[PDB]
């Protein structure tokens, strides 16, 4: 039964992270979710020679804030192929 | 009996998806829903050459809203392949 | 139990589309309920060079709210191949 | 038990649109029940060069409403081929 | 249980239309029952060239509201071929 | 236990309906019964050129309200083979 | 169990109605019992040219009243071949 | 169990009336049993011409009156082969 | 159980009624006995050219109300070949 | 249990009948019993020109009295082959 | 359990006459008890030319009241092979 | 059970017997008893021209008076094979 | 249980006359117990030309009276060959 | 259980006889107990010409009084070959 | 459990009396128990030409009035092979 | 369990005999140990030619009382082969 | 059960640590929680020639602190190859 | 479970009196125990001429009294192979 | 189960000892915890001339802390190959 | 059970007693416990010409006092192979 | 389970040498613990030519202290290969 | 379970003799437990020309103190192999 709740995170997750690829900038994401208030951390790796502007942010954020079950977007941690934390 | 309910919203959110495909500008759409208040993410990849309107944002997102039980339009997100975050 | 419940609804919405594509003006229909207040999202495909009038909308929005038990004519949905949001 | 009262329903719909074909300007009928306040939703396809009169559409009503159990006329929707809802 | 009084029922139709058509300007009838205050809804097809009297539609309700159980002959809805609703 | 007072019931229907048959002026009868205050419908069909007086009525009502428990001379109705309901 | 009451009552009214067949003027009777205040329903077929005078119907009402338990001989309805109800 | 105080009845009547037989004037005899207050119906064929007395009815009340348990002479009907109620 | 009391009562009959034709002027008894206040009713069939005296009745009913259990002289009835009911 | 109570009570008659030959006068008797207050029937039939004389009547009915329990002298009853009740 | 009771008095019955019969003037006895205030009934067949004396009814008495269990000598029945009650 | 303590009897008796026998003037004794108040039924056969005296009746008297528990000497009875109740 | 009892009794009485036997003038003794106040009643036989004396009595009487459990010289009763009550 | 306290005196009555045996003047002794106040009876069957003394009674009364439980030597009564009971 | 409890007895006894024979006068010994207030009978058998003394007396009794649970020395009984009861 | 208790100690008393043999004036001793207030008996046969002293008598009275559970040395019984009670 | 949520912890570990190594200035991370108040401790081996800045910190810090449940990012714990304990 | 406490006692003994021979003057000792306030009894048998001193019977004692639970000193019993008791 | 939480720890703390391994100064750890108010006992051997600094110190002390569930970073216990404890 | 706790003792004495033998002047000891308030008794053998000094007996006390639960060195007996209780 | 918490107890201690071995100075450890206030007792064996300083007691002291639950670092005891118990 | 604890304690004792053993001037050691306010007792064997000084006795005292779950210093016994109690 928990293995239950488990195969299936690990599902989301690797679904999540198929969606912010194809996204453009993002060439490939790596995200773990941590459903108990819940959490996230996407681990986007941008394409060679890009940035993800000020609005491009939210757009990865509220693309996993609202596919998971009661997570804010306070919650979603961005971070890229170089540290640099996007996210607040 | 946890796999049933989740059997069925990954078919719901392949379904939802196969329907935005038919829409005209969107040439591939990725849909995930967080029904536990849910949720809808929706991940339109519009065909080359293409915006939706304001009026073509509400388009997507009524055809979600209301083919998910209890999802009001405030809670759907729309996303296109360029990050850009279309609903608010 | 459950997918007695769902491998129905699934049926509904394949029969209630049969028949909105037998409509003239439609082309294809593709619709889904949210059956828990429930809604339904059509979406026709009208015919090239075709366009629903201001009464051909509620011929459309009543063939699915009186299909559907509980559902009233403001839940119902209705979405072209273009976008085009044309309920309220 | 509830495949009892649906394969019913589906024989009840199938049974009700045979006798509205053999019914003159009709050419084949498609109705669908919402049995929980119940309500149908008939989709007449009259004949090539036909169309039914203020009086020809209380026929079709009250052919359905009488025929299902604590279904009032008013609840009854009829749609031609063209769009048309020619009830209220 | 169920199919033994819905079996039973679709007899009953069966066997109060193999009357009606006994009847004289009736070619073909076709009946359907509402038990659950029950109704009724005849469908004669009256034979090439006729129609039925005032008092000849008297003979059909009552011909029907009293072969079934607790229904009135304000409930039986008699209809030709051409639509027109013959009861009240 | 139920398709032991219907088994039953179709052959009081259908002895009833024997006896009427060897009455003289009528060729041939069809009765249904509705016992739950109960009633029945006799469909006598004349002979060639031949018509029930006003006291022939009462043989044949009376012949169906008897053979039948506890239904009255005011529930059995009567109808020739042109329509013409004979009872009151 | 119901059976056996009704494989009884039909061997009752097969007897009464071999004895009134015994008995002059009738030439083959046909009698049904209504036992839930019980009733019944001769038939009789008299003879070719003749007719029960007035203490001749007390003959065969008296000849079943008492043939069956708890029936009085007014609920006895005795019936030519030609209609005529004898019994009031 | 019914059919044990019914195959017994049946054999009494056909005991009773092997006796009737075995009167002189009376040539065959025919009585029905009505034990629930119970009742006779005797149906004696007298001899070709011949007459039950006025104290030759009572031997065949009381030879039926009391080979049956509880039942007065006040409720045996005596019946000839030509009508003629004898008892009153 | 019932039969026990009831093949015993038939052969107590036979019983009685082999004494009774062993009493001179009877030439063959038949008695019916009605053990529920019982009674009895013997049917002698007297010797050719013979009468039982005033005497020789209370012979044969207490022949008989002694024979069985609880049965008062005032209840047997005694009747010859020719009616004549004997007792009183 | 009751085929023992008569089973024996038959051997008692035929015991009792079988001393009452063995008496002298009497060439055979025929006892029945009646024991639920009991009582019994002697038949005796006596020699060819013989009578039982007054005192004569009292040894066979205290041999009789005696051998059954609970029987008084006042519920013997004596009869010849010749009617003549010999008792009381 | 009866016929333990039964068996066993039929023995004393046949042993106490095998006594009487082993008395000089008894050429063989037959008695029957009534065990239920108990009785007993001899019936002595005395030897051809003798008679028993007046105190040679007491030893027959007494021989019966005493071998049986609560009998007094004023229930013992002596009687003769010519009736004669003996005793009183 | 029963036949423990009767069995038993008749072997007491078959011994009193064997005793009263070896005793000089009597030839043969044949002894039952009563026990339910007991009482005891001697019936000596005295040797060819022999007879007891006084005080030879007392000694067959508490020879069986004291051989049977509870029984009183006033409860014997002595008879010989010529009548003659010896005891009082 | 009780042909325990018996079994023993009957061997007792058997020993107690085998040491009577060895006595002297007895030449064979016979007693039988009466326990329930208990009893005995010897019945010695003594040799040709013999005769107890008055001690030789209380000899015969305290040898059975202490042999047996509770029972008092005062019960105990012997007898000669010759009637001859002994004792008390 | 009964037969355990019977074969144990039984064998105790031999032991108890086997040492007044093995005492000089006596040749043969035979003892009987009477255990429920017990009582037993010595029988002891003295040489030929001997004699016991006054005090050689209380040899053989307390050799047995003392070998059996709670028999004083009130009770043990001692008689020799010649009747002559030497206790008191 | 009874023949346990006596099989010991037996054996003390046998033990006891193999003890009082190894006592020089002594040849040999016989003792038996009473134990439920016990006591002890020895049968001492002096050798030929010897006599115990008076305190030789008391040797034999607590040699057994010791050897025996609860047995004071004024229950044991001491007797020679000539009677002579030397204890008191 | 009692033949546990008894084997045992028929070993203590064949424990304790062995010792006291061993003991020099004693050739063979004998002991009975009488355990419920218990009480012992040895029956020491001293060596030809010897007798033990008075403290020789402490020395095996005290090797029994104290081998024994609570069996004071005022119980123990110690005697010759000579009679002669040793201790007092 | 507990090895159910400890592989799992193993393996949140080592897919946390499969993120940190794709990070840039990261070559290898390891990384174990302490899931009970939770804690982490990653101990991120830089790539060679390099240094994780102020701000570095926090994105190994959050990709950590949101991808555990309950686990704030003041318990994270970071640490070079060279010691250096980053965090605070 | 006692032949467990009484088969270890037995090994106690014999091991007690395995070391009191391992003791100098000592050539064989032979101990019994007492165990319900024990007791013990050495029967030491002292070398050829040799004779246990004053504080040498203590040795013997506290060996004893020491080596069994709850045994005290005064109430072990020492005795030599010529009587003697050495305790007190 | 209790295997259970001790082949986990065992893996802690190989697991805890393999990235102290990989720190640099650190050639092989070895950890110990303590988890019933936990603790810790690493016990590094630093690489060939080598010394942690005071800031080198609360890496390995931090990395240990953290790692398991509360453990406080005062419990942690560090030792070099030297002894010298470097916590406090 | 019970052979569970002396298995041992008798394991704990062969071990108690094998260290005392290796203990210099102790050539072989041999120890009892009695463990129900505990004792021992050691019972050393001294090499030959040896004697254990004032302080070399609490040596061999304090070796047994300390080596068994709960037994103060006052319990403790210890003697030489010469008597000579050494402890007090 | 009592071997799982000592046969886990042999492999800590065994582990916990293992590490005070790799120490420097210390040649071979050996460690015992005292789990229930525990305790532990080192007994290192130095290098040749070796001393553990001061503040090198503390470093083996706290390597055990902390590797085992609850043990203070007052209750663990350093000793080496000549004695010198370090600790205090 | 006892020969749990005790197959332990056994391997405790063994282990904690093969440490002081690793010592020095130990050769031998062999130390007892009294665990029930425990106690242990070991019996060092010094090597040849050995004497454990006043600070090596509390070396092998807290070696064991401590080896061993609640055992105080003051419970321990340390002894030589040429007796001298060490410990006080």
């Amino acid at each position: 039964q928990f293995s239950e709740q488990v195969n299936y995170q690990r599902a989301l997750e690797g679904e999540l992270a198929r969606t912010i690829e194809t996204l453009g900038p993002v060439k490939s994401a790596r995200v773990h979710l941590a459903m108990p208030s819940p959490s996230a951390s996407v681990t986007v790796t941008l394409e060679p020679g890009r940035a993800l502007d000020e609005g491009q942010i939210s757009a990865v954020v509220h693309l996993v804030s609202s596919a998971v079950a009661g997570l804010p977007p306070g919650n979603v941690t961005l971070v890229d192929q170089s540290g640099h934390l996007l996210t607040q």
